[PDB]
């Protein structure tokens, strides 16, 4: 239960936001 849960798959997630 830490702030890492908000980055378990979001940091590299926004990387796809570039194709959109």
């Amino acid at each position: 239960k830490w702030k890492l849960f908000k980055k378990i798959g979001i940091g590299k997630f926004l990387h796809s936001a570039k194709k959109f």
